């Protein structure tokens, strides 16, 4: 039977599923992983013990413990993105969708969710990959891993907590793959990884973690990138903030292991319930638990590592969306709301650039100021809005972005970059949103595809070359079968996704990532 | 007789002069203070002992000692700048134009002008008062002052040199004309001071000093404000290159006394000769011999007293030309050359950026590059070209005077400001130049109405226009008899002085000049 799949954890049973007119076969909930609970809570992963009979994988598994977002509750702008099953530690699972018949040796990818390191779930409406894996034939894999303080608590120098846990918990999904998927039809030297946002800074890291790099052949990155401001903390502060989350559990904190012990004994919501209380700014666009420079899985800074070509050389396809900061400021700048038109005074713009820049200096808040104020109409409610936007997209995920593609074309293989900027036309968003994070997913998965979803022709048509775009690039390592040019150091190009003609553009955001990434990190060492 | 005029310090003798089809009156070099000569020399002026019988005034007097620009020889576009009369230290003489018949009461205009405080003259071509004088019924009056170590060394403290001497001689003529002025048919009540560049720094500098706020009324400043970075240096600046200029002419420099007399025997010339050696920077736009802040003439710093109304409340008419810049870049930047097109490359960018602001540190210059470069063409040599025109205009003469304006206005009574960016037809100066710091001045004085100098009937009509704003604003505080607007602190308007019809605009380059105001200056302090 095509659903009965023999591996080297033990046999399996997926279930068939329909797939616009046709089916394909699904291996949901495999576990790759021992449950990482009890004394277990903190520590690295430990590879699934082997199991004897068949395991039932004809369900979605339990989602990681989470942050949910209950900012309009009933609201599907953003409860599409919280968690849709039972929330569990016992969370470490992967999916599989599978064309029918089953492959023999075909292109493998592997999705990483992405959700700020303190939420995500592989079990997501849009993370559905029966559309991809069927409309492809590729093998689409979907894994999960512990977010939050589960799996970027970090106690530098402790074993019982050591950091980085959730990306050790990719990490063996990876090995599970590489390991197993042969069995499911896909070929696993030619294992694409790809993920948005926290999922994008994962791949990369990935491409930077010495232990990791062996395990897939090709990267996605989609508005993230691991040298993002928010991506990682030095160990230092990712202890202070563990400290911190013990003292807002009144933990003894005389050691790591009364500290650790006091946080195991917890019950995981009042870890939740806590956990926005350690950030050490005011500030949007900035999460708890993320990945720490530990000196293990990353060796050196990030920095050192782009700069001296340390790094899994290969083919990477990357890009943003056109509005990546409108989500952020409508959650925590003051001014914005999701029913007006947010239209921004100077006093709101001013304390908005304060929560997206928060380590400047005044002198760095006004550098960035004066660089994103139209002062020739400077009360414009509009203009400041839409700056903001662009600040908190530039400095976040556009600038980092772009200053990892370019560190990375000089020593890799082949750099395709993107710029999404189209608008979905059935968005429950405010369009002053714009193009928002986190919305080419739904294209890359070709939800457009479902009618029912009542997405527009040209939508379904752009899905489609999305889904060949990232397909072709996973097979190949080149996203065409016009032409997506190739990025190059020297001339820069790169192509916008939307449902108009595809054009070829140059130097994404140039003039303000000269700002980010040369100026503004100058002007505050300087000062 | 009408050529015959009677003063308070003896009979004067003037000549009749053609001018378009009629004629008028004119008492050129009257003197209005004693000799500057021998052991005068530095000291502050004399005033001009009475004489008994009449006083020639039927030809232009000498010229002041200074630099004479030789660096295109023939070449009229620079030669028409430089002396067209004897040069000497018996240079303070004034010349009159009078309507004819000899006015009873009328309106009058003083004439200082501008060269960088170290070259200037008032018998220039491009300064004759005639057509104003006629065409307006002004009494023109253009006055002449020491430039150079002549009228500006400064050994603060000892009498012999104080500074500022220069500045004396202005008032002193300030002074005659409001004491003699009543005689050639003008009122010395409404006397109107107006100058360009160094003038109409001049002019802002006598609206501020309390010795010479009386002596006028009304005040128009031309691509100069006082607080220019080039109109003035500290006491210890004009001290330091007093004594650079006693060591490069081998000077006994142990004390003032001796410094001062040996700077007493040399030749004239001698001190031209050294003159741009004692800059302590490698710069443009920058004199050596400039109006010190003593103390004196100016009670205290000038931004303190721009900060607290402590100046001169009346109406002002100021502005600025298009391409302030490009003349001093021609001269002094690598790169520019009068016969080629100038493209710029990013190496003498770079380069022209530091000797355009050279007290900037590297920080600096990487604000001012990241400001004025286009990133997504950084290497267009047109645009490298125009980008360092506008750095140097921006800092050296509009963002200087809309700092001035604003600060001026709050405490006024009644601003208008204008933006001259019409370009002569007849302009022998490359066309990359632009509108050329000092190319107002011919429209101003008329010349586009004498046709053998071959300027458009648009260029006539533009003179026409503008000689009517400026002898209408002295007459009455107001240019207008469409319509100049005020400039006011809230809507910043401003016109555009072209052949085409005038324009209101906004805000004259605000982006830049918060950059220059403030910005920069917040830099440089902080790092
Ligand atoms: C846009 C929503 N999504 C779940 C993808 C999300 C949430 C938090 C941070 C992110 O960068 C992205
Ligand atoms: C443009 C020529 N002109 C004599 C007016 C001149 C010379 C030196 C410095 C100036 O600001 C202006």
């Amino acid at each position: 039977s095509e659903l009965l799949v023999n591996t080297k954890s033990g046999k399996v049973m997926g279930t068939r599923v329909p797939v616009l007119s046709s089916h394909i076969s699904a291996f949901l909930g495999i576990p790759f992983a021992e449950p990482p609970v009890g004394n277990m809570r903190f520590r690295r992963p430990e590879p699934k013990k082997p199991w004897s009979g068949v395991w039932n994988a004809s369900t979605y598994p339990n989602n990681c413990q989470q942050y949910v977002d209950e900012q309009f509750p009933g609201f599907s702008g953003s409860e599409m993105w919280n968690p849709n099953r039972e929330m569990s530690e016992d969370c470490l699972y992967l999916n599989i969708w599978v064309p029918s018949p089953r492959p023999k040796s075909t292109t493998v990818m592997v999705w990483i969710y992405g959700g700020g390191f303190y939420s995500g779930s592989s079990t997501l409406d849009v993370y559905n990959g029966k559309y991809l894996a069927y409309t492809e034939e590729v093998v689409l894999v979907s894994l999960s891993y512990r977010v939050g303080a589960f799996g970027f608590l970090a106690l530098h120098g402790s074993q019982e907590a050591p950091g980085n846990v959730g990306l050790l918990d990719q990490r063996m999904a990876l090995q599970w793959v590489h390991d197993n998927i042969q069995f499911f039809g896909g070929d696993p030297k030619t294992v694409t990884i790809f993920g948005e946002s926290a999922g994008g800074a994962s791949v990369g890291m990935h491409i930077l973690s010495p232990g990791s790099r062996d395990l897939f052949r090709r990267a996605i990155l989609q508005s993230g990138s691991p040298n993002c401001p928010w991506a990682s903390v030095s160990v230092a502060e990712g202890r202070r903030r563990a400290v911190e989350l013990g003292r807002n559990l009144n933990c003894n904190l005389n050691s790591d292991e009364e500290l650790i012990h006091c946080l195991r004994e917890k019950k995981p919501q009042e870890l939740i319930d806590v956990e926005w209380n350690v950030l050490p700014f005011d500030s949007i666009f900035r999460f708890s638990f993320v990945p720490v420079i530990d000196g293990e899985f990353f060796p050196t800074s990030l920095e050192s590592m782009l700069n001296s070509g340390n790094f899994k050389k290969t083919q990477i396809l990357l890009g943003v969306n056109k509005d990546e900061g409108s989500f952020f400021l409508l959650y925590g700048a003051p001014g914005f709301s999701k029913d007006s038109e947010s239209k921004i005074s100077r006093e709101d713009f001013m304390s908005g650039v304060k929560l997206s820049v928060p380590h400047a200096n005044d002198l760095g808040l006004d550098a960035v100021t004066l660089q994103y104020t139209d002062w020739m109409d400077d009360n414009n409610g509009i203009k400041n809005r839409d700056g903001l936007d662009d600040i908190v997209g530039d400095h976040n995920v556009i600038c980092p972005l772009m200053h990892f593609v370019n560190k990375y074309t000089k020593f890799g293989n082949g750099t395709y970059l993107y710029f999404f900027n189209h608008r979905a036309s059935n968005l429950v968003w405010p369009e002053w949103m714009g193009v928002i994070h986190g919305y080419e997913i739904e294209f890359v998965f070709g939800l457009p595809l479902v009618k029912e979803l009542n997405y527009t022709a040209e939508e379904e048509a752009l899905s489609r070359r999305i889904m060949h775009y990232w397909a072709t690039f996973a097979k190949t390592g080149n996203p065409n079968e016009s032409k997506w040019p190739l990025f190059t150091t020297k001339e820069q190009k790169f192509i916008d996704l939307n449902t108009e003609p595809m054009k070829v553009h140059q130097r994404l955001r140039v003039q303000m990532c000269v700002f980010w990434n040369q100026f503004l990190p100058k002007l505050l060492n300087a000062t």
